[PDB]
């Protein structure tokens, strides 16, 4: 599913990402834009042989099982394919566990490089939220 910006903002807010671990909603919308272009079916292979999945490009080294990442973990206790659904529940639940790590949203390289320090609330402007 390719979300609209306000559509994704509303879904992320409903699922409780607004101000989760102190990150305002626009941070999550910006992260999803630059990680996946708001496409839940996005996948990208990493150099280490792990893969990133879904609207927040969650990685198979630590967070999900894709059955092809040797010596990896599955801390979200999900198949990586769960992160490609039109239903973003599994991606949000897993993003909450990621951002609760001490690195916060710096786990998302696209957030660090294209959202952090910018006016991220621009990503929710115009939306009825
Ligand atoms: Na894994």
């Amino acid at each position: 599913k390719v979300f609209g910006r306000c559509e994704l903002a509303a879904a992320m807010k409903r699922h409780g990402l607004d101000n989760y671990r102190g990150y305002s909603l626009g941070n999550w919308v910006c992260a999803a834009k630059f990680e996946s272009n708001f496409n839940t079916q996005a996948t990208n292979r990493n150099t280490d042989g792990s893969t990133d999945y879904g609207i927040l490009q969650i990685n198979s080294r630590w967070w999900c099982n894709d059955g092809r990442t040797p010596g990896s973990r599955n801390l979200c206790n999900i198949p990586c394919s769960a992160l490609l659904s039109s239903d973003i529940t599994a991606s949000v639940n897993c993003a909450k566990k990621i951002v609760s790590d001490g690195n916060g949203m710096n786990a998302w390289v696209a957030w660090r490089n294209r959202c952090k320090g910018t006016d991220v609330q621009a990503w929710i402007r115009g939306c009825r939220l």
